[PDB]
């Protein structure tokens, strides 16, 4: 019996996913593209791990996650598909529970990994204490429509330390420590709204999985993993931790679905 996994999210989780194309089955977990296109590693990324290296059982990925995407273009705008268009894109086109995606509270799990560009984009304009509440209040009011969808189990994966890619070590390490402090206060917010959030539901089974102690772990001791150091770049997704100066390469992915599958157990699919 298939696990529904319906994911949400930025270029660290974009496939190419079309709403349009094959749509996920047994035969095609990923529905469309091939598994391993359409991503910012160079092969899988952590969602194609997960349904199809690190999965118990069947689990079918709808991938709505977009390319530059931040929660809200009326909060920190970016690109026309924010999170808001991704649920609803999800609204439209499975929220209703069709004969192709016939998910149920049992058997549906949301995943969201937001706040990367929200945080690359506002974190020297604006306060943290201040403005990362009203950002994590719109993903909450996000997470309530597929609440009231009928969806029981989410996973959230916290802003790993983008702060120390290449593109913000360029920067300056004042750029570099402003942004961290800043992603600092973002993740301390999501984990109080999740917690809040699985407390006051109550019928909810959910995973904050903290992408940032785990990545920092490597770039810590990038040798102890297999990569030369913590800075280097190769598009080939593997030689490096970084495929580009912004986007960690497949190897760096796999590692994070193998860490992540034992966390993930609670939720059906792993």
């Amino acid at each position: 019996n298939p696990t529904y996994f319906f994911t949400f999210g930025d270029s660290y989780s974009q496939t190419g996913f079309s709403a349009s194309g094959t749509q996920p089955s047994a035969s095609n977990p990923m529905g469309n593209p091939d598994l391993g296109i359409g991503t910012t590693t160079n092969g899988p990324n952590w969602i194609g791990y997960l349904t199809t290296t690190e999965n118990a059982s069947l689990v079918l990925s709808y991938n709505l996650a977009a390319g530059g995407a931040t929660i809200d273009n009326a909060l920190v705008p970016a690109y026309p598909g924010d999170l808001a268009s991704q649920f609803r894109l999800f609204e439209d086109v499975y929220a209703d529970k069709p004969a192709s995606a016939p998910w149920s509270a049992e058997d549906a799990v949301f995943g969201v990994w937001i706040g990367i560009n929200d945080i690359g984009n506002a974190y020297y304009s604006t306060d943290a204490e201040t403005y990362t509440p009203k950002l994590i209040s719109r993903l909450e009011s996000l997470v309530e429509e597929v609440y009231k969808n009928g969806g029981r189990k989410f996973l959230f994966l916290n802003v790993p330390p983008t702060s120390r890619s290449p593109l913000f070590l360029e920067q300056g390490e004042e750029v570099v420590k402003q942004h961290a402090e800043y992603l600092s206060v973002y993740n301390e917010n999501l984990e109080g709204m999740v917690d809040d959030f699985t407390k006051k539901k109550g019928d909810v089974t959910t995973v904050l999985y903290d992408s940032w102690s785990f990545m920092t772990k490597i770039l810590d001791d990038p040798t102890a993993y297999g990569f030369p150091d913590a800075t280097c770049i190769n598009d080939d997704g593997t030689s490096c931790i970084w495929w580009n100066n912004y986007h960690p390469g497949m190897k760096y992915h796999l590692l994070q679905a193998e860490d992540m599958k034992p966390k993930l157990r609670k939720l059906g699919g792993w």
